[PDB]
């Protein structure tokens, strides 16, 4: 219908802009005949324990996009207060109001930017991983050692 048509048109424009002018350290692309099962990559940030990490994500675009948020998870394991061992991300822009902050004026590029930012600026007070969040808050040098080790093990070919 015109709904599916407007979503298809929007995804094509988003994927074009991601192919031509992506955000710094952020890429997202089609690798299948599906436009709604996408791959993304975030480079670890300077001066973070994820530096020199290359992080792979799955980006699923639901049928109701852009009125439902993209479903994004890390394929690359990452050691982080707000990302779990299944790669699920606790982030406001990936959930609907009133709890979350997804809105149709956001887009794939901006939510991947928000995930990049979460990697630099964790929310240890709203932890998805209690023990990592406690290490982040009360034993910061141990958190940095462990996060850098995980990066070297998982995020560095």
């Amino acid at each position: 219908g015109p709904g599916s048509m407007q979503r298809a048109s929007r995804l094509k424009r988003e994927l074009h802009m991601l192919a031509t002018e992506p955000p710094p350290g952020i890429t997202c692309w089609q690798d299948k005949d599906q436009m709604d099962d996408l791959r993304a990559q975030i480079l670890g940030g300077a001066n973070t324990p994820y530096e020199k990490g290359v992080f792979k994500l799955r980006v699923i675009i639901p049928e109701r996009y852009p009125f439902e948020p993209p479903q994004i998870r890390f394929l690359t394991p990452i050691y982080h207060p707000n990302i779990d061992s299944a790669g699920r991300i606790c982030l406001d822009v990936l959930k609907l109001p009133p709890k979350g902050a997804w809105r149709p004026s956001l887009n794939i590029a901006t939510v991947l930017t928000s995930i990049q930012l979460l990697m630099s600026e964790p929310n240890p007070d709203d932890p998805l991983m209690a023990d990592i969040s406690s290490e982040f808050k009360y034993n910061k040098p141990a958190f940095l050692k462990n996060a850098r080790q995980w990066t070297e093990k998982h995020a560095r070919q």
